[PDB]
This record gives C-alpha cells, sequence and structure tokens, in this order.
C-alpha cells in the first residue's frame, strides 16, 4: 500500500531566514509538506474511481458524480494547506504523486469500502500531526488543525459507514437491482 | 413492564384553600398528576427509539425523524395537562421518570409494534380517567378530555396499524429491501 | 442534593466493535452518558420552576416564560450530546430521571439563586469532563466541548448574577412592588 | 523601547469575593490587565503615525487613512479584553499610557518597518499569555485567546511583510515616485 | 487633581519654517498641544467609568452605554484639534496620559457629579484658550473655538445638571429602586 | 527535462471486447492515455508556479491568480480527454505524475518564458497525435482534436508572447517598478 510507504519516509525528505517567521519549528514544516503530498494522492485516487464508474459496462452515473465531487474537495484541502505554509513563513517542497493501487473495483460496495479505508488513514495522519504540533507549544497550528480538519473527517467517516451498511442490507453485490435502486434514491 | 406498575399505585401517592376552586374533587387532582407522569414517560421512550434508529449499523433516517416528532408531541400533551391543573386550582406534584423497558429494537417492524402497544395503553388510561370524571359530575373535565385527547388517540392507533400491516405484507423483517423502500416512499 | 449523588456514581454504571470507531476510549463514553443524564435532570427542574410561577396565588407570567425557555434549551443540549455519541461510534445508555429537590420557591429571588447554583454545578461537571478528555489525547472531543458549551455556561452565569444583584438592590423579597416592576421592565 | 519595560514589571503591579468567580487564578487577572495596557499603548502609537503622515511637507493621504484604521482596531481589541475581565469576575486596574518612542518617521518604508516590529512584539506577549493560561488548566481562557487573537496577528504580520517587500523592490526611499505610486495603487 | 497639575505646566513643555504658516504665534501652538492632552485624558476617564458600571455587582447597562458614548465623543474632539494644528502649519507634540484619579464611584449619582465637575474644568480651559487667542489678533482661531466647542460645552453642562437634580429628588443614593427606574426610563 | 522522456516511452506502456467499439485502433488508445498524463503534469507545474508568487518576499498577487486559473484549465482539459476515451470504448490507464523540473523562478519574466516553452511542447504533442489519427482513417478523432484543442493552443501561445515582449520592453527584470506596474495594469 502506497500510504504507509509515504508515511515511513523521514522528515528530511520533506524539506527544501524569513522576516515573518516566529515560533515555527522546522519539523512542523516537514510534516506539513508530507500532508500536502498525501492530500494530492487522495484526490487522484478519487478521480480514478469516479471515471471507472462511467464505463459503458458499469453505467452508474450518480456514483461517478459523487466521487468527482470528493476529488475536488480533496484538491481544495491541499491548496489551503499550501496557503498556510506560505502564511507562516515556510518553504513548499513538492514530490511525485504515485498512481493508485487498485485499478478496478467490481462493484459500488467495494469502492465504498476502499473509500472508508482511505479516509481512516488520512484521519490517523492528521492526529499524529496534531500531537507533533502540541508537544512543540504551537497553539496557532493546533487551532488551525482543530477548526478545519477533524470534524470534517469525522462526518465523512460516519457518512461512508452509513452507505456501506445500507448497501449490505439491501443484498449487494449479488443483486444488481439493489445497486440500481441505491443509485436512484440515495445518491440521486 | 413499567406501565401497569405506574398504573396500580394508589391516588394518595400523587397528592402534594384556593380562591378559584369550585366543584373539583381531589381524586381528579390525583388522577391528573398520574396522567402527567405517564405522558412524560411516553415521551422519554419515543426519544430512546428515535436515537436508536440513528446508529451507524442501522442507518434509517426517516424512522428517526418520525419518532422524534412523536416525542415532541407527547411533551406538549404533558404541558397542556399541567396548564389545566393550574387553571382549575389544584397543586402539581411530580415524580421520577423511569427508564424505558426495551433497549434495542432489532427492526422497524418491532419498533412499530411496541409503539402501537404503548398507544393502546395510554388510551386505556384516558378512558378510565373519563369514567372517574363522569361519575363525579364534572362536565368541564369531561368535555376537556373529549375535545383534546380521544380523537387524537384513535387517529394515532389507526395510523400505526396501517404501518404495521404494510410492513408485514412487503416481507419484513427478513427483507432489508422492504424496509429501505418503506423508509423512502412512505415516511419520506 | 441529587446532583452530587449523580456525580459520585462510578463510570461502570453508565456503560451498556464498530466500523467507525477510532481513538475513542470507553471512559469518555461513560462520561458522556453521565453528562446526558445530568442535562435531562436540569431540564426537568427548570420545567418545575416555570410551572410553579403560574399558580393563581403567585401570578408572574414573565418569570414562567423565562424558565420555560431555559428548559427547552437544556433539552436541545442533551440531544446534541446524544448525536455526538452516535457520531463517534459509542452506545447510548439511559437511566432514570430523578425528581427535583425543591418543591416550592416562595419568591423570584430564591428561584434565581437556585438556578445560579445549578448552573455552577453543571459548569464544574463540564470542566472535569474536559480534563478527562485532554489527558487521553482526544483533540476532537476537547474542541467539541470548547466550541459548544463553555462560553454558553459563562454567559448564563453572568446573566443570572446580574439578575440576582438587581433584585436584591430593589428591596426584594419583602417588597412585592419590586418583583412586580422587575417582571414588567427587565423580563418583559 | 517602552515595550520591554512594560513587559518586565511584576504581576503584582497589575492587581487592584465575587459570586460568579469559578476556576480563575489571580495571575491570569494580572496578565489580562497588563495586556490591556499594552493594547492601549499600541493604539496611541498608531494614532501618532497616522497624523504624522498628514503634514503639509509629507502629504500622503492613504498612509494616514491606513494607520488611523489600525488605531481604531487596537482600541476595539482593548475594549473586548476589558469585557472578558468583567465576564469572568475579575477587577480591572488601569495604569498610565506612555508616549510613543519615535516622533518622526522620515518615510513610508520606515513607518511600515516600525509597525511590523510592534506587531511582532504584541504577538510574543500573546503567546506568553496563552502558555500561562494552559499551565493553569483554564480551557475557556485558552479557547478565547485562540479564537480571537492569534490568526489576526498572523494575518497582520503577513500583510505588513508584503508591503515592506514591495516598497523595497520599487526603489524606496530614494525614489519619491515609488512612494507616490504605491500610495495611489496599493493603499488606494 | 491631575487636571490642575496638567494645567500649571509652562507652555514650553508642549513645544517640539513651514510654507503655509501665516499669522500663527507659537504660544497658540503650545496651548493647542496642551488642550489635546487634556481631551485625551477626559476620554480615558469616561472609559473607566463606563466599564465600572458593567460589573456583576452593579449591573446598570444604560449608564455604561451612556458613558461609552461620551468617551467616543471626547476622542473625536481630540482628533479634530490635531487636524486643526496640522492645517495652520504647527507641529504636534504628545505627552503621557495619566490614569484617572477615582477608581470606584459607589453610585450613579456620584459618577454624574464627577462628570459635571470634569466638564466644568474643560470649559474653563477652553475659555482661557479663547482669551489667549483674542489678545494675539488671530480671528480664525477665535472663530474656530466659538463655532466648535463653546455651545457643546454649555449644552453638556446643562444636561448633566438636569440628571443630577432628578436623581437627587427621587431619593438616591439610599433607594436602589430610584436608580433602577432612572436607568429604565430616562437613559433607556 | 521530464517532457521528452515522457514523450519517448513506447505506446505499450500506456495500455492496460466492448459492445460499442467501432473503427478504433489501439495505437490511438495508447496515445490518448499518454496525452492525459501530459496534461496532468502541466496542471501540476502551473500549480507550483502559482504558489511561488505568493511568498512574502515576492508578493505579486495577480501573477498567482493568473497561474492558478491556468492550472484549473489544464485539469478540465484532462477530464475531457478521459470522457472521450470512455465514449469511444477504450480503457483508461494511469501513471505517476512527476514533480516539476524548476523549483524557483526569480522573476515574472522567467516564469512567463517557461510557460511559453511548456505550451509549445504541448502543441507539438497534439500535432503528432493528429497525424497519427489521420493516417489511420479516423475522422471522428481528427475532428474532435481540431475543434477542441488547436485554436486554444494557438491563442495561448500568442498571448504569452505578447506578455513576454511587453515585459522585456519595460525594462524587466532589473527594474522592479516595471513588474509592479505590469502586475497592476495588465493582469489586474
Amino acid at each position: 500500500n502506497t500510504f504507509e510507504k509515504i508515511r515511513n519516509q523521514p522528515l528530511s525528505n520533506f524539506l527544501a531566514t524569513s522576516q515573518v517567521r516566529q515560533n515555527y519549528h522546522q519539523d512542523s514544516e516537514a510534516a506539513i509538506n508530507r500532508q500536502i503530498n498525501l492530500e494530492l494522492y487522495a484526490s487522484y485516487v478519487y478521480l480514478s474511481m469516479s471515471y471507472y464508474f462511467d464505463r459503458d459496462d458499469v453505467a452508474l452515473k450518480n456514483f461517478a458524480k459523487y466521487f468527482l465531487h470528493q476529488s475536488h474537495e480533496e484538491r481544495e484541502h491541499a491548496e489551503k494547506l499550501m496557503k498556510l505554509q506560505n502564511q507562516r513563513g515556510g518553504r513548499i517542497f513538492l514530490q511525485d504523486i504515485q498512481k493508485p493501487d487498485c485499478d478496478d473495483w467490481e462493484s459500488g460496495l467495494n469502492a465504498m469500502e476502499c473509500a472508508l479505508h482511505l479516509e481512516k488513514n488520512v484521519n490517523q495522519s492528521l492526529l499524529e500531526l496534531h500531537k507533533l504540533a502540541t508537544d512543540k507549544n504551537d497553539p496557532h497550528l493546533c487551532d488551525f488543525i482543530e477548526t478545519h480538519y477533524l470534524n470534517e473527517q469525522v462526518k465523512a467517516i460516519k457518512e461512508l459507514g452509513d452507505h456501506v451498511t445500507n448497501l449490505r442490507k439491501m443484498g449487494a453485490p449479488e443483486s444488481g437491482l439493489a445497486e440500481y435502486l441505491f443509485d436512484k434514491h440515495t445518491l440521486g
């Protein structure tokens, strides 16, 4: 899985004085760069799924629309992180964006499960970032993280869990009628 | 079952001269206090069910909305009874509110059946209250009960019976598709 | 005083794996259940006071309106706590709601003083809850508490203190003219 | 600079039971009084600069407008701090307001640099205050500071840095054309 | 009082050629600087009183609002004087702003009396300034003073006298009912 | 240089029967996949350039806005290509997205020159794609390319050339006044 490989690289890989810098450790800068890379990767995965559900032998439009919306959201998250990095006086440092691990998904249920897994991973990364911020006595960074990311992660995870439960109860993936009706009524 | 043990307590437990009191027996006062306690208990049960249907492994929003509405209705009923007790010149006397008997419900059908049972019990209590009022020659109390409670009870019971019948015919509780579609089309 | 007896019960009494649970200790779950019970109790006390001030030998309408509004607010607080408990992946566990300790209040000043006492107690409970959350490294819970409860508690306490001071200076409770005019001008 | 002299006075020089006080250490009270004095001093400095840029031999209107706006902002900050001190149950204690250190400024660039210096000093003081609050277990005060001051300080510092960079690149202070055009296009 | 101490300092302490200067003696410049300092001091005193009347053991909102309005008015007066000083080709020269003499006021009547005293002092200062202007043959300065300050001073003094008389007749400060009703009806 | 090494890879690397496929050679499929990768790379380069000009020691807002707009445009281009690939009955096959080659740009002129170079490269790739389409007798693909890409490329190249010429004539990069005024008047 590409996620842990991105995770286990040292902070030295994410580093490239300013007149506005004040109370800003370099480890925080390094962690912010890595988080940026992670958000971009998530956006790319969502795009891949969205255009998978558009093939002529799958043909579920609302799934595709949903995943495209998610991809755009992830892109905006990454841009906001970059803006913060500039505001505080650090230096942005970019890396390659890996290709997604899964190429086909075979059903809507499987795609929803992979999405849930991905969101949980992103949440774990954010939590460790907050811990690193708090043991360095940086209240501004802690408040930024708390106000802009944690509640959104929690809500997204809850929604994905609801979707998975509903799809399992209706009889998916063996019943195509189930996925058709779910695409019509819930995601419509 | 909490209902009957609340019912079987003597009237002396629900008792705590006024310048407005006229033709108002104390047995009526005690019965009104008891009915207040009963309505509060019903509201609490409805709240419990409503938030049961919100868990991530059940995920049926319209059921939860329906039951929350019912809970608010029961609260208003209790408040109106308290206002009457003050209007006539009695003294309000409160008691504890017991916890609901059932903790999990396992399906929408089971919850609907328990709700039907509860409503029938409340109706029986109201009928006994009306009989007590009428054999004491208190026309104002009788008319109050008739105009504000009996028809509402009848309509609620009819609606719950319709819901139970429809759910049984569609194949519940073995078919999750049935409950999904019922949540979409009827309660939506 | 029922409050401290509710406070002193162990966390095990407030406990009844999920696919959305992540970084959520069970002690937090128990504490949330206890706080829910506390908020419900406060709502019930406010209701009792509100309908006390409606008797024919007291007759102060604006006091009753004020306390009824407070009761509804407490109910919404409890509902929001329940929604959080579901969002994070815990299990709600309900208890009995005790009857209020004071049955008569004899004046508006005495009622205001009891309300101030109650609000201070609720604030203390919230503070120790936040401490428990913070020594377990749960930033989402800490931010939730901070953003939704502490400032409201502070504002409510300040307002109640102002009311008590004004009522004492006007000559209450020996002067009924004072309470009449306060009901007209301040709470009107 | 008057700044570090104000900073180095003991907390005893900023102190002058309440029925609303709860979980409020006196060191926090003293620190709040000191911060109030600091904000007033900053407002006075901004006023002095604003009216310096209005002389007939300088004649740059938009600079004056900008600095006057800053002065009013600082005044509102101080008033909000005083309101908090009253809300929590402390006692306000005022001191003298010293005169600004610099009397002439000789250019727009020099004034912008002094303003940047001042803002950085204020930010440092706020950070020390937050540390003091957090090691005393006062979550309400910490959240107040985080929500109302830190992000504003960061944004102000970033904006001032941008202004200084742009002015240096255009050729100031040796070119009056540069300052004229900057006054027209950026601050207009 | 601090007032006479500020008054008795020589004009040389308030002094720091222009192409617009014409018929403008330096004694006038010094007197204008002194008047600026005086107006700032008055604004600061008004602010102190306004936030005294906001404490939880005083709790009279309309008094606080009134005094805050007065403080803002004094600030605008000072700013207009500074603009005048710039128009005629003088040089502004600032001083420290002393802390108010009275720290507590104990009643609304006492605060109103102190305010009346302060306004009378300011009026006396303005009168001596006008005399100095007129014996130097400076018609523009005389007309400026007459058109912008004297009538406002007279109206303010009359209003404060009315307030003091009304408060004394109602029975203040021994009757808190008097101050409550005055806050409601007159200042409301 | 990433561009030509992406260009020189064989078509076999960009390959992963359908009921809608008709007159669609596999070489066209591979070329479309390669073009998709190229467009994504261009978008990423534009994003980096845009956030370079946001640093506190560069501070040219309109440049950043311009480049961000360009990045979004490139993203939409890639999405349209993917939609075509699905419409015709091929299979999408994704690859890694390399990091940009240049990390700093040192001036607006240098950035404009790099952008011109990049656009010319993209145009060359599109031209050889059209040649491959036309020697395979695929009129639909040829018309798609002609109607959606060539004129846009030509217009973009013309505009970038105009910008470069204007910046060179004004005296850039040695004159910062030139870049300031160009940012104000042309890109504003």
